[PDB]
């Protein structure tokens, strides 16, 4: 198998300016059934909550969809387009 | 063309326009119109318009999952969520 690489999850966690609440709302929308519910992630996060959520999204192959959701909300908050595109470039495909 | 699946999701969901719009913002791919574009374009039911665009741009399945996830948090019965997911199908 492939060893888990969380560098892309770490990059997204170090990029987004959304609140925990907006990140949670994105997660609830994009979460596939085989990924843990948001409350499970919240209860599990020893350190950074957003990092925990993005690690789970990596584990369950939906970090690309979660990154797109985060980018869409940042775009509505007038985050500059090239910064959204930089994030999307860094996070990649799942 | 045939919007049967978008129409069925429109009838099935009990979410508010606000929650549907929040789902749409999260799942919308770049080639699909932004939520504010959809709202501006809608002449009839807003949820129907959103779900027709999701059908057009091949993400109605992802939007249906988002809808089901919020319905689940509102205690919608599990089998009703699963019925909806079966009717929407794959994109």
């Amino acid at each position: 198998g492939v060893q888990a690489d969380y560098s892309r999850a770490e990059a997204l966690a170090a990029w987004t300016r959304l609140s925990d609440e907006f990140i949670g709302n994105c997660y609830v929308s994009v979460r596939p059934r085989h990924a843990p519910a948001w409350e499970v992630v919240v209860a599990s996060a020893a350190g950074s909550l957003r990092l925990e959520a993005f690690k789970r999204a990596h584990d369950h192959d939906f970090l690309d969809r979660l990154a797109v959701a985060i980018g869409n909300w940042e775009q509505k908050a007038q985050r500059p387009d090239h910064e959204i595109a930089q994030m999307l470039d860094q996070v990649g495909d799942y």
